[PDB]
């Protein structure tokens, strides 16, 4: 599913993502555009073997199971394909175990690179939350 960009910002309040550990609502809208183009089917494969996975393009090496990043982690205990769906139940809990690992949001290089000491709040702008 592609999401559109207030429909996604209200799926992410409502699954508990805004201000979450000090990371404002505009913060994960801005890093989902950067990272899958809020396309829930984002795939990208990395240089070593492990793969990036949907809407917040999670990957392979720490976070799912894909059956082919050998000896990789699997701390969100979850197949990666079920970072796929259209429903983001999956992507946000994930995320929330990610953002707490101690690096915050720069785990996203998307998001240190392009949203990280921007506007973000322009990403949630004129929505009806
Ligand atoms: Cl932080
Ligand atoms: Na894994």
């Amino acid at each position: 599913k592609v999401f559109g960009r207030c429909e996604l910002a209200a799926a992410m309040k409502r699954h508990g993502l805004d201000n979450y550990r000090g990371y404002s609502l505009g913060n994960w809208v801005c890093a989902a555009k950067f990272e899958s183009n809020f396309n829930t089917q984002a795939t990208n494969r990395n240089t070593d073997g492990s793969t990036d996975y949907g809407i917040l393009q999670i990957n392979s090496r720490w976070w799912c199971n894909d059956g082919r990043t050998p000896g990789s982690r699997n701390l969100c205990n979850i197949p990666c394909s079920a970072l796929l769906s259209s429903d983001i139940t999956a992507s946000v809990n994930c995320a929330k175990k990610i953002v707490s690992d101690g690096n915050g949001m720069n785990a996203w290089v998307a998001w240190r690179n392009r949203c990280k000491g921007t506007d973000v709040q322009a990403w949630i702008r004129g929505c009806r939350l």
